């Protein structure tokens, strides 16, 4: 028992970190067969002003990089633009590539971030793409690059994340492998700001679930509310829209509760929890997916 | 900036997780040099009675085990039992056997777990050792011998913990690797209860300043009391005593709050923040250690 954001495990990732440096400025990069992708800010001129970014590519000249793993340089061969991003091709191929693909995510996706620092991981912690297209994660100076995985249920890694940048309010900004920034935002300071965070409704309904399997029920509601209805109400208070219902089957045959009373629950909870606690939390818990649920308690994929 | 629960990453140690089986029980163990260590548990009779592991290990048939590192097979050489686990020595030494040494742990203490299952690690997550000497993990079965670890600035890895068992209560309870069980509970089923664990002080002032530091400052103490007055206090609310105000000098400099501040702002959030949260937390948080909040924080040392 027990329910812990936690991370896939980050072995077959470290192995494909780098240190990526140009001129004095040092981030992260990924190395995956003979191309290292990383963040573009690692050939922005060092000024406060707007960096040109079209400049910068243009006046780039190969000689100034350096690119190691493990105190390892690796031969740079060319380099593109793409986006917010470069790929670098190197002269030899990362022998550890593990099967991948490239994946963007979506609002309400789980991923892991490896946090790491000079080419080397420091850290990895799950994190949730939230509405507005941010995380909230944990990264000081040198975090630049620090990539973001998914391991599928067949053990093939999905890339989703490189770090960008932290946002004046503190939201952490990264972008696709492709070099698209996620939100759209910009990949250098700025005065930008994310919009308002929905809370993850269908993560609420998967945390209430697993409430019910540890005895928890003080707070169902028996009030009648079907999706659309509750929807609706989402809207309004600050929720997203439950996706769908049925594939809380599993959890709904378990409990004896259906989703519509939940989403009832959820309606009734808002009002505020009275000074009670639902697996020691004060206030529902949107960071837990139905795939994790059903993971950590029963050791299934979906 | 953030502050964020991570682990430590796991690829280090991912190499040493083998699967081990006897008979049809299979957990875990830790494969460093020729030596796999697990839980003894792999040898327990199927049955609902007490275990006489004495009994179970005179009879123990070396034939029986099967121990394998992904598709590599290792050959039983012998097999010792230290309190609660087995030292296997196999025929062949783990070459990705990291530069390490065994650690027991103290209450208080940061550590990161690998959950692992028939060999194969699935989950990593930071964990903190309580009071009681339990955890508060995520197990099931076939979790039995899932590795704790910590790494050191010098790349040393510590190995402090190997799963044994989940209480009828929800608490999680290993042993160190010298085969004592932490808290000396029994390491098979019972109606064994953990005693109840106490906050632990001086993680929760790490945390409020990591809190200050992160601009969250609403549940902020007009008021001070000094470090006897709140150790008195302690004693009566489940706290631990602080011991001295001096190693929080750095983080009091950084915020301009001294530490009697912040145990003036415990006294008054003991009991909960109504549906506040600091640093997404519904409850004061004792999961973090000092060091743990500078290292994250500020990349640095004590």
């Amino acid at each position: 028992s027990g329910l812990k954001k936690m991370a896939q495990p980050s072995g077959c990732v470290e192995r494909c970190v780098v240190r990526v440096c140009y001129g004095s400025t040092v981030l992260n990069g990924v190395w995956l067969g003979d191309t290292v992708t990383c963040p573009r800010h690692v050939i922005a001129p060092s000024t406060t002003v707007l960096i040109d970014y079209d400049h910068a590519y243009s006046t780039m000249r190969l000689h100034n990089f350096s690119v190691s793993h493990n105190g390892v340089f690796l031969g740079v061969v060319g380099v593109t633009m793409h986006g917010s991003v470069l790929r670098i091709k190197v002269s030899q191929s990362n022998v550890h590539t593990p099967k991948h693909v490239f994946k963007t995510l979506k609002p309400g996706d789980s991923f892991n971030i490896l946090a790491c620092y000079e080419g080397i991981a420091s850290g990895v912690f799950g994190v949730n793409l939230r509405t507005n297209f941010t995380i909230k994660g944990s990264f000081i100076n040198g975090a630049c690059g620090s990539p973001g995985y998914n391991v599928r249920n067949d053990g093939t890694v999905e890339f989703c994340y490189l770090h960008q940048i932290e946002l004046g309010s503190g939201a952490h900004v990264g972008s696709d492998f492709t070099g698209s920034v996620y939100g759209n935002f910009d990949d250098q300071p700025s005065l930008q700001v994310e919009s308002a965070n929905l809370m993850l409704s269908d993560n609420v309904v998967a945390f209430l679930y697993a409430a019910l399997l540890n005895g928890c029920r003080w707070w169902l509601c028996s009030t009648r509310v079907n999706v659309d209805g509750f929807n609706e109400w989402a809207m309004a208070n600050g929720y997203t829209s439950v996706s769908s219902v049925e594939c809380y089957s599993i959890l709904a045959a378990k409990t004896g509760v259906s989703v519509e009373q939940l989403l009832a629950s959820i309606q009734h909870l808002h009002e505020g929890f009275g000074g009670k606690n639902i697996l020691g939390y004060s206030s529902l818990c949107d960071e837990f997916t139905l795939a994790e649920v059903v993971k950590q308690m029963y050791g299934v994929n979906l």
